[PDB]
């Protein structure tokens, strides 16, 4: 039976990971057809980070000063473009590995797996959420920038994340695809602030029901709630309200517990308010909510793909 | 910075994935060079594995009795053997994909990374470790069986694991790849108590240098101990004592944090002593004991492969 914090397998995506050198600055880029990704920072010299002139810098380069090595082989590069905060490197070799893949932005709340990459090498997988406010609570050192995070759809890998950067608070900050920021944060040292973070309530609630699921069930209660009652009390804990859409989300773990989401609301507004008096769910003593409710149904079904 | 649970990446097992049907029974094997490892029991009916006689039920099966689909492809199977709780398939196809790759038995304490499948297809990834007493706590279904538990050296493959059983606790059983348990489990459906499970002391140590590494500090004290004297109040709570190799296991961490293992170990006893109080290390309000100090290195140092 059993619940986990799972990754999909990283094998399409580590065929697509590259080491990009310029300068004396290296990270990892993404080798899709005969487009290379990374992070356009990568133009910058470790100490003149506190606010670059991204065009006049990138001005002062041609394709010879970038070096593309795959594993321990060099690209030609033969065309640069900037796209917002990312570097598109045009090279000569198409990837021969290049999966089936697409670009999506995701929304907060969110999941997707992490590739950690050094040097154009995989470290470690690992599964994150984009919290509400557009962090991600990763694990990334000196590196690890241009390090990717995606979702697979059977065969399809959909990239939605690039690292480049950790928050003073200690978590993450990158951009889709495309180079857009998640969040209100800009690719330059100075200090920045994540908002508050808040609790996404639907999550949590799709873990309850994963304990339900696996047999942990001592948390519920001979008690429901309201929708609009629920959500007063959520807010004076920085949970995101929960609405209609979040109830027919749930609506699989539902059917399949025969929990009503309201009667679950009611258990999880009675935790929130008494704490959890030192007992665990799923071996966890806190609430957890960096599963999605697909999250919760894959894994507690096995969907597979490849 | 960040610290999470980290799987290696699975591209090099992924490849080695295999679906294996014998009558109505299908799970996972494992493809490497011309022969096919999965377990015995697959020769095995759903309802009749109360107390299988695995020689006589081998016995009237045949190589051709034996369907090893790999994605969409059929390998001819051409010797079998039974070794322990496992099946060896000979086939004529050599796998294209095999990795270097070795079989370890892991001891208690050590993690590994797991590639849970359904029929020979990838569902996910995560990092494992072996209880003291020989169970996991996984995340398997129906189909899970056959799944491997590995560790990457660099570019070999070390299988340290198969999964075979869930316990009636909800952990997990299985083997190495020679096909011997780990712990007093045997493959057939009865009542199998795994004993008592232990905290291993030592990785939870390794955990505490990777809070104090990763700024979480707070439960750092003005004490120390002795070895003996921690050992005493350690076996009360069911850690696994420490010993002198715990003590020089950590060094490296020791070494990186300036502080000696036994004022680690004095932040640890009270710890046990007087709880969390209601805070958090690494977001965690529970004592992890799922690192081990090498896997704390590797991700406070960035260690890669391929
Ligand atoms: C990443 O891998 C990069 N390293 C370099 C090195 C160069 F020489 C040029 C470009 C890049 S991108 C870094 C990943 C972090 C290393 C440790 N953990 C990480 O997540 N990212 C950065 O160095 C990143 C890039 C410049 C400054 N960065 C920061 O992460 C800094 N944080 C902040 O400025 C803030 F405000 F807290 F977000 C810092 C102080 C180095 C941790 C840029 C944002 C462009
Ligand atoms: C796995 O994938 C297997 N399924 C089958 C189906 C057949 F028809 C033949 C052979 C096999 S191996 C099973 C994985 C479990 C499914 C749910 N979660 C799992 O981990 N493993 C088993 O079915 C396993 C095999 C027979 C009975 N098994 C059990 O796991 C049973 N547990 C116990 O008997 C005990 F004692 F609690 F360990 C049970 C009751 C089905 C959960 C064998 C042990 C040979």
């Amino acid at each position: 039976s059993g619940f986990r914090k799972m990754a999909f397998p990283s094998g399409k995506v580590e065929g697509c990971m590259v080491q990009v050198t310029c300068g004396t600055t290296t990270l990892n880029g993404l080798w899709l057809d005969d487009v290379v990704y990374c992070p356009r920072h990568v133009i910058c010299t470790s100490e003149d980070m506190l606010n670059p002139n991204y065009e006049d810098l990138l001005i002062r380069k041609s394709n010879h000063n970038f070096l593309v090595q795959a594993g321990n082989v060099q690209l030609r590069v033969i065309g640069h473009s900037m796209q917002n905060c990312v570097l598109k490197l045009k090279v000569d070799t198409a990837n021969p590995k290049t999966p089936k893949y697409k670009f999506v932005r995701i929304q907060p709340g969110q999941t997707f797996s992490v590739l950690a990459c050094y040097n154009g090498s995989p470290s470690g997988v690992y599964q994150c959420a984009m919290r509400p406010n557009f962090t991600i609570k990763g694990s990334f050192l000196n590196g690890s920038c241009g390090s990717v995070g995606f979702n697979i759809d059977y065969d399809c890998v959909s990239f939605c994340y690039m690292h480049h950067m950790v928050l003073p608070t200690g978590v993450h900050a990158g951009t889709d695809l495309e180079g857009n920021f998640y969040g209100p944060f800009v690719d330059r040292q100075t200090a920045q602030a994540a908002g508050t973070d808040t609790t996404i309530t639907v999550n949590v609630l799709a873990w309850l029901y994963a304990a339900v699921i696996n047999g942990d069930r001592w948390f519920l209660n001979r008690f429901t709630t309201t929708l609009n009652d629920f959500n007063l009390v959520a807010m004076k804990y920085n949970y995101e309200p929960l609405t209609q859409d979040h109830v027919d989300i749930l609506g699989p773990l539902s059917a399949q517990t025969g929990i009503a989401v309201l009667d679950m609301c009611a258990s999880l507004k009675e935790l929130l308010q008494n704490g959890m008096n030192g007992r665990t769910i799923l071996g966890s003593a806190l609430l957890e909510d960096e599963f999605t409710p697909f999250d919760v149904v894959r894994q507690c079904s096995g969907v597979t793909f490849q």
